[PDB]
């Protein structure tokens, strides 16, 4: 049980609307064959056009939300639309594009996805909510045959051109027409009562139907995220590394490490509440502090209520000392915290739009994290950028220009001049502060933190 096999039933009922008299026995093998699509009895790679739900989690980043609806069945023209916000016009002769024919429409589709996809997987999974047109569509638009590598590289094909005879990844298929291998699956095989909108609005109210194709398919990819990474959590499944991925994760822990000590010197907490992954490790080994861990699973639904997290009777003050909420979202953070929280808007490879809202953050695991919002830190002021050291000026073992800034709290910057040593560790600190941020994750600490504070912990 690795692929969907073709002789796994469909459920065609949701087909029957746009296709009258449709059997209700139909497997993958009939409907495909039904679809104009010859599988040829193929053993390369490609066992089923339809997939797994567990395969469609495993290539979540291959995602596009497709939905076609019937504007006017080769007589009446299509509306494509995709959840990259796309709406296309195929004639047979929220981006709102005019009537135009198939061969110029899948040039823009290959376009969009190739653009859409390159950085972020080696396929593309039309996520459907199966009424009838966007499976007769597919035979415009899609080429099926043998796994294929592209002819300018080693990544394996996902387009093809009927110009050149040849195939491309989604990199080099500038000029391509046809989508190569597409994988496809149908959330309505899942077994909902009722339609996309009132199963999609139980749950998400960022995506509204303004009844075009497009708003249906953000609806339906929508869904199917929350299906499987809101409401059904697996944080054994691995993801490749596609970006920064290992750089903004050493990132995290350099700026961890020196944002808890520094706080310790400079307030001299005697307890510190550490609210968070139940698998963590003290960030500060070697400080004075006491430190008590409370186990926390990171919220993939909503954040988590500081009154269902402290209160109801574990240190039991909270306010003693200082609360460490490093990546453990809650909706309104105590005075006394030193946080960490992701912002979902950030635009990137690794973040993918998710439900409600929030968002899919894909760093080696998938986790759909709650909508940011501002409301969650008034008690608390932004962390602003400093580098701390108490490491002897010691170069050991690049080139130097001298390092002037106010943000390089070390013995050196308080005698007066930056040595080589402590200005290569503030600028590689810096570049790795500089990447953390930039990759979404902002910082916040209780008002009382000053770094005036630091000065006076070298005498
Ligand atoms: O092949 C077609 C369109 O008709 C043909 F004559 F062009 N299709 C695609 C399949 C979707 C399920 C029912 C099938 C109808
Ligand atoms: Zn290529
Ligand atoms: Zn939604
Ligand atoms: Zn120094």
């Amino acid at each position: 049980p690795t692929h969907l096999s073709v002789d796994t039933k469909f459920k065609t009922e949701g087909l029957c609307v746009d296709i009258p008299g449709i059997p209700k026995d139909m497997t993958y093998r009939r409907l495909i064959s039904m679809m104009g699509f010859k599988m040829n009895y193929q053993v390369n790679g490609y066992p089923n056009m339809f997939i797994t739900r567990e395969e469609a989690i495993r290539h979540v980043r291959a995602w596009i939300g497709f939905d076609v609806e019937g504007c006017h069945g080769t007589n009446l023209p299509l509306q494509l639309g995709f959840s990259t916000g796309v709406n296309l016009v195929a004639v047979p002769t929220p981006l709102m594009y005019k009537g135009l024919p198939w061969n110029v429409v899948r040039i823009k589709i290959v376009q969009m996805l190739s653009d859409t996809l390159k950085n972020l997987s080696d396929r593309v999974v039309f996520v459907l909510w199966a009424h009838g047109f966007e499976l007769t569509s597919m035979k415009y638009f899609v080429k099926i045959g043998p796994e294929r590598t592209c002819c300018l590289c080693d990544r394996r094909a996902t387009c093809f051109s009927t110009a050149s005879d040849t195939y491309a990844c989604w990199h080099h298929s500038i000029g391509f027409d046809y989508v190569y291998n597409p994988f496809m699956i149908d959330v309505q095989q899942w077994g909902f009562t009722g339609n996309l909108q009132s199963n999609h609005d139980l749950y998400c109210q960022v995506h509204g139907n303004a009844h075009v194709a497009s708003c249906d398919a953000i609806m339906t990819r929508c869904l199917a995220v929350h299906e499987c990474f809101v409401k059904r959590v697996d944080w054994t499944i691995e993801y490749p590394i596609i970006g920064d991925e290992l750089k903004i994760n050493a990132a995290c822990r350099k700026v961890q490490h020196m944002v808890v000590k520094a706080a310790l010197l400079a307030d001299k907490f005697p307890v510190l509440h550490d609210i968070g992954n139940p698998k963590a490790i003290k960030c500060v080994p070697q400080a004075d502090v006491e430190w008590k861990f409370y186990d926390a699973q990171p919220c993939s639904d909503k954040a988590y209520k500081i009154e269902e997290l402290f209160y109801s009777y574990h240190s039991d003050k909270f306010t003693d000392g200082v609360c460490l909420f490093w990546n453990c979202n809650v909706d309104r953070y105590p005075a006394n915290s030193i946080v960490c929280r992701f912002d979902t808007r950030v635009l990137s490879n690794l973040n993918l739009p998710g439900c409600d809202g929030g968002s899919l953050y894909v760093n080696k695991h998938a986790f759909h994290t709650p909508a940011f919002d501002k409301s969650a830190f008034v008690n608390l002021k932004q962390l602003p950028f400093f580098y701390y050291s108490d490491s002897p000026c010691e170069s050991h073992g690049i080139d130097y220009v001298p390092l002037k800034s106010a943000t390089c709290i070390t013995r050196c910057n308080l005698g007066g001049a930056v040595c080589r040593h402590h200005a290569n560790e503030y600028r590689l600190y810096l570049d790795a502060y500089n990447m953390m941020i930039s990759a979404g994750f902002s910082l916040w600490v209780y008002k009382q933190f000053d770094t005036y504070n630091l000065w006076n912990t070298f005498t």
